[PDB]
């Protein structure tokens, strides 16, 4: 009678008026997300393993990185295999409503968690690079720990709504994965959506911009400052300080790329969702929603690869532990030089 009926979840009428996408599409979708499961869990596992165990990567701020990897690891695990991948190969989410809720809720909770964690990372960047060298402040375990606690509370807060009726996680697109209902336009649903977008998304974004734009509108504040202290009878020991700023700067740059990655990955889907809740629902087709959600889902598998091609200490560790990964990205000692000088302290003028 129908090719979309789910005896465990009521499919919104909107996704029911369409025809059922070809088998090949379901199979590809399954294989696709499954491979995000592998790369995602694999790569984030590696960052969690190496960062918690390498001596070099032992500073408080790195906790954010670990927190981000835990976030992306779980996203990739829960959102790929087996909940979605298996659903695809059968062309039906066979894991019932509760699974669906857990799935959608986990997806939202860690998507909110990866940007907010990046926000905390953008803050650390601002304290070490965004403020004047004289006031430069490094991350402390105390601060860091409190910050991630905020991250977790925050993330759960803006994602748990649909768990209590203030919105809802249900099926979308080809009905083989779960998400938050962006179709239904009632007061309740719409407020939760507005909350998700503004508190969950725009929020950490402001923190990010305010921190990076603050690091940019300080490159010169630092440019001058570097000189004033430079000619300040500061011996060749000035090089040390310089290397440190380079080293930190590089990390700050990294931060921005992963943030860019996040935004480029989610914004599309975000947009398609808003059209469905505020614009021509007739646009949000099976593929209009599906394809942009896959692009979003894979977001949680990028940071680890970004780190492996631009994070020196991390790249060092990999060469020393799972060095096979660094094949096409060969390691070398020169990549760690700026970190060497930045810490090779000088004994009383030396
Ligand atoms: C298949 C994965 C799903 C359905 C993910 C659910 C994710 C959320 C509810 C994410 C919320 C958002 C962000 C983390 C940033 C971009 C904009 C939002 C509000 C859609
Ligand atoms: C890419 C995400 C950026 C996270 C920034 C990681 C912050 C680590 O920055 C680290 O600070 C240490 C000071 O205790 C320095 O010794 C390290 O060289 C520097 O890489
Ligand atoms: C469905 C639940 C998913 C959560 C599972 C997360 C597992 C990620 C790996 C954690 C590694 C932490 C290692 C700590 C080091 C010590 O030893």
């Amino acid at each position: 009678e129908t090719w979309w009926y789910n005896p465990s979840i009521v499919v919104h009428p909107h996704w029911r008026e369409f025809d059922q996408v070809p088998d090949a599409v379901y199979y590809s979708l399954g294989i696709f997300i499954g491979i995000c499961g592998i790369i995602g869990c694999g790569g984030n596992g590696i960052v969690i393993y190496l960062f918690t165990k390498t001596k070099s990567l032992q500073t408080p701020a790195n906790m954010f990185i670990i927190n981000l990897a835990f976030s992306d690891f779980t996203f990739s695990l829960v959102n790929g295999f087996p909940l979605m991948t298996i659903s695809c190969f059968l062309k039906k989410w066979i894991f019932g409503f509760a699974a669906c809720k857990v799935y959608g809720f986990i997806g939202g909770i860690f998507g909110f968690m990866s940007i907010m964690t990046m926000a905390m990372i953008s803050i650390d960047r601002y304290n070490v690079i965004g403020r004047p060298m004289a006031a430069s402040k490094k991350m402390s375990h105390r601060r860091a720990f409190i910050m991630i606690i905020f991250v977790w509370l925050w993330s759960v807060l803006w994602a748990i709504g649909p768990i209590f009726g203030w919105g809802a996680y249900t099926l979308e697109g080809v009905l083989c994965n779960c998400s938050f209902d962006y179709i239904s336009r009632d007061s309740t649903t719409r407020s939760n959506i507005l909350c998700m977008f503004i508190l969950g998304f725009f929020g950490p974004i402001l923190i990010i911009f305010f921190c990076y734009f603050n690091i940019v509108m300080s490159v010169s504040n630092h440019e001058k400052e570097m000189a004033a202290m430079a000619k300040r009878l500061n011996a060749k020991e000035l090089r040390k300080a310089q290397a440190g700023a380079n080293a930190e700067m590089r990390l700050a740059k990294i931060s921005i790329v992963i943030v860019s990655q996040f935004l480029l990955s989610w914004s599309p889907y975000a947009v398609v969702a808003l059209l469905a809740q505020f614009g021509p629902l007739e646009w949000v087709t099976p593929y209009a929603a599906q394809l942009p959600v896959m692009f979003a889902k894979a977001s949680a598998i990028h940071n680890p690869m970004i780190y492996s091609v631009s994070h020196p200490k991390f790249r060092e560790a990999i060469s020393q532990t799972f060095p096979w990964v660094l094949t096409c990205c060969q390691f070398d000692d020169k990549e760690t030089e700026d970190d060497k000088d930045a810490e090779t302290e000088i004994p009383a003028g030396e």
